């Protein structure tokens, strides 16, 4: 209803390479798909850039050292997905 309705919006913001550790966590789930991150991630107010894995989501609000570890089932995603293009 309303006017809500009329406007669409993005949900979508994977990326499938590899998945996160030894960083400044502040928040992880334990989701299967990152669609799931994002709906609890939206609830945080300190979250930017997710990083689900096989079977664990992973919220961090600002780079530090997260680097990888696997890339078995891992799903990363950031803030933004598209910008700045043609």
């Amino acid at each position: 209803d309303y006017k809500d309705d009329d406007d669409k919006v993005k949900l979508t913001c994977y990326q499938n390479g590899v998945s996160f550790t030894g960083g400044k966590a502040i928040s992880e789930a334990k989701a299967a798909s990152s669609q799931a991150c994002q709906e609890l991630c939206e609830k945080d107010a300190k979250c930017r850039f997710f990083t689900l894995a096989s079977g664990k989501c992973s919220l961090f609000a600002d780079d530090a050292a997260l680097r990888p570890t696997k890339s078995d089932g891992a799903v990363s995603g950031n803030k933004r997905c598209i910008l700045l293009e043609d």
